């Protein structure tokens, strides 16, 4: 089997992407944030505290003839941005782009943190990291991809995120028309539960490529590109007026600036992020200070190839017995 679904930016900055997901019988369609940096499929639901729902579409398990409570199971998650959610668990039928999994753990939120409530466009998350990170207790549950894998034509999914435009998540096949050139594959460590890999270096604008190993994770659920402070300083030094602002929380630059591109290495190959992709707009409405899309990871503990980087590529998440990542230009 295969599946194919369009993913759509939630706003004009590409802050996140939502993909329609069918849950239950009859289907309840929720727009989920597919997140290769986490491993829980959780949804706003009829069980979510009413004051914490503000415009999201909810899953109502009592209206699904295929829903079953997973007795005793609870979940609780905290993300790198400080947000969180928790609740209980049902199993139900879940379909993405025509690919159906029966008995998928659907984690129903009883509580969500304010950032989720305040984002009416995201009805939940669909995790695509390794199932070892799944938070369900006392019996850890498998991701949608893990459950689907054996049925797929090939044990892979691909992320093709758009710049200010829709893109595609495919399951079970490589669309060879969706990228240019060849796909360069690179080794993955699953030791932290992430799609963790090592970039071979970087360049700023038309500058020379610096060969240096940068370990990080491919994370569709993170907006920006978080890299070591040395790398980030080298980038923003090429933007007149750019500076790191403790009060704003990162590098800012004059909105009148033209940003240079940023290149990252994948083996001997190179992925070029156009300068425009690094502009995240005014820090507040009407400001002439703009927020940068490349930020320091120094306070995170891990480097994160978030959407800024991933949307410059066609990305293969190869879930074979030894997983690997593939990147192509597009």
């Amino acid at each position: 089997s295969t599946g194919s679904a369009t993913t759509t930016p939630i706003d004009s900055l590409d802050d996140a992407y939502i993909t329609p997901v069918q849950i239950g019988t009859p289907a309840q369609t929720l727009n989920l944030d597919f997140d290769t940096g986490s491993s829980d499929l959780w949804v706003f639901s009829s069980e979510t505290t009413a004051s914490e729902v503000d415009g999201q579409t909810i899953y109502t398990p009592s209206k699904s003839t295929t829903a079953k409570l997973l007795s005793g199971a609870t979940w609780s998650i905290s993300y790198g941005d400080g947000s969180s959610s928790s609740g209980d668990v049902y199993t139900d039928t879940v379909s993405v782009g025509g690919l159906t999994v029966t008995g998928q753990a659907v984690e129903s939120a009883k509580k969500v943190s304010s950032s989720f409530t305040e984002d009416s466009t995201i009805d939940g998350l669909l995790g695509l990291a390794f199932s070892t990170l799944n938070t369900v207790s006392p019996t850890q549950q498998k991701t949608f991809f893990d459950n689907a894998k054996a049925s797929l034509d090939s044990p892979v999914f691909t992320a093709d995120l758009g710049y200010h435009a829709p893109g595609t998540y495919n399951f079970g096949f490589i669309d060879t028309t969706a990228y240019t050139g060849s796909i360069t594959y690179t080794a993955v460590s699953t030791k932290q539960g992430f799609w963790e890999w090592t970039s071979t270096g970087y360049a700023v604008g038309s500058g020379t490529f610096k060969s240096t190993s940068i370990d990080g994770i491919a994370d569709t659920g993170t907006t920006l590109l978080y890299l070591p402070a040395t790398v980030v300083s080298a980038y923003w030094a090429q933007v007149s007026g750019a500076k790191s602002s403790s009060s704003v929380g990162g590098y800012v630059f004059p909105c009148s600036a033209t940003l240079p591109s940023f290149t990252f290495g994948v083996g001997s190959a190179r992925i070029v992020i156009p300068g425009d992709y690094i502009d995240f707009g005014p820090i507040s409405t009407g400001s002439s200070s703009c927020f940068g899309g490349i930020q320091s990871s120094a306070g995170i503990g891990i480097n994160i190839f978030g959407d800024v980087a991933l949307k410059a590529a066609f990305v293969v998440f190869n879930g074979a017995t030894t997983p690997t990542l593939g990147f192509a230009s597009k």
